[PDB]
């Protein structure tokens, strides 16, 4: 059986939820679109503005009784993502996924919207496009599972949504950094693969009003931890006047892709190359830089690398703008160097990167921090955001 409302067709026994005052969520096309249908009674009382990780209302017909809503389908929930056992990513990965959904926020945040309640139940997995692509869209209507059916609501904390409060109800009108917060939390889910950084969910209010969060699956001497950690304590800070914006979290390393890595530490190298050592720039650097270089960096690297610079009197071990002058050195000459240190270093840029970063867990962490001072410079604006 089908049910033909203008440009809106579903077939009622395709029954996908409930909500309240009997309205009903059915399966449908729409434009050789596979929708969602929301059927209401009508209450009393833009196109161009859409985003791709931003759920789209396509369409609003009626018959005599009813209004039917055409609404971009999903296949999950991040909860689900996250939490389901085997669940198949179909390609898109967790930092590709928080990518897409601090887009959404941004753009949601660029037309003065609030979420207020961003949580894994409203951020949606699409179904696959004709591209066998999916991505993520933060949706109003969170959903719930409950066989083949789930619950939608607007509300904070319906029953299934109890561990994840509308921030606001923990403290002036929303802002944008009531959303942030609710990212940054959305972030260690997705990362520490289901666990909330304001603990178990007896404690966790208590715990927010505090400011009593534990990172406690991020390592403290692996890169991608130390990156994510820095990001994530800026997001949840108990101030909310100190969590960056969407489009600052969107600039932060984080995201950087392995050859935008490796050009930030060039960068910051061809920066510092002809800097004094007692300048403010090489002081901010060399400032708590024995720790990050693990006391001499030379013996910290591998022995093939080790002998190739042994002629280079000049980098210091314990220095970190010298490990930064011997990373771009052998960067700008790696097609000269010989057989046995280009294949200890790997290959450009990924390898090379990588050679570092896992051996020095914090050095882009420490770099990204010291070198702040020269954000507003035209060469660091692809990695800072300015006011
Ligand atoms: Cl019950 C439901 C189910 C959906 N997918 C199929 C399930 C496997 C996951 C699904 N995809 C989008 C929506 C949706 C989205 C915004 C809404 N506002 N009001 C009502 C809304 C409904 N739903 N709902």
């Amino acid at each position: 059986s089908v049910v033909i409302v203008g440009k809106i067709s579903f077939c009622p026994k395709d029954v996908l939820g409930h909500g309240a005052e009997g309205t009903i969520v059915y399966r449908g096309m729409f434009d050789n679109r596979d929708v969602a249908v929301k059927r209401i009674l009508p209450e009393c009382f833009r196109e161009s503005d859409e985003h791709p990780n931003v759920i789209r209302y396509f369409c609003t017909e009626k018959d005599r009784q009813f209004q039917y809503i055409a609404i971009e389908l999903c296949a999950a929930t991040l909860q689900e993502y996250v939490e389901q056992k085997d669940f198949a990513h179909l390609g898109l990965e967790p930092i590709t996924l928080l990518q897409q959904t601090t887009s959404g926020l941004a753009h949601l945040h660029s037309l003065n919207i609030v979420h207020r309640d961003l949580k894994p139940h409203n951020i949606l997995i699409s179904m696959p496009n004709a591209h066998g692509k999916i991505k993520a869209m933060i949706s109003d209507f969170g959903l719930c599972k409950k066989v083949g059916r789930h619950s939608f609501s607007r509300r904070s904390g319906v029953p299934g949504t109890e561990g994840w409060i509308a921030p606001e109800m923990l403290s002036e009108n929303p802002t944008y950094t009531v959303d942030i917060f609710s990212a940054g939390c959305v972030f260690y889910y997705v990362i520490s693969e289901g666990s909330h950084p304001f603990g178990k969910s007896l404690q966790r209010q208590a715990n927010i009003l505090l400011g009593a969060c534990s990172l406690d699956c991020l390592h403290p001497e692996k890169h991608e931890d130390v990156i994510a950690r820095e990001l994530i304590e800026k997001m949840i800070a108990m101030d909310p006047q100190k969590r960056p914006s969407a489009k600052h979290v969107l600039k932060h390393p984080f995201f950087w892709s392995l050859e935008k890595q490796l050009q930030f530490f060039q960068d910051v190298s061809d920066r510092i190359e002809k800097e004094s050592l007692d300048g403010p720039i090489v002081k901010q650097l060399e400032r708590g830089g024995r720790a990050v270089v693990k006391m001499d960096w030379r013996e910290n690297i591998t022995v093939p690398l080790q002998t190739d610079l042994r002629k280079f009197r000049t980098y210091k071990g314990g220095s970190v703008r010298d490990l930064l002058r011997a990373m771009r050195n052998k960067k700008h000459h790696y097609r000269e160097l010989p057989a046995e240190v280009r294949e200890t270093l790997g290959s450009l840029p990924d390898d090379f990167v990588c050679y570092f970063t896992s051996r020095f867990p914090h050095l882009l962490a420490h770099t990204y921090r010291a070198m702040e001072l020269c954000s507003h410079e035209r060469l660091f604006q692809p990695y800072y955001f300015h006011e």
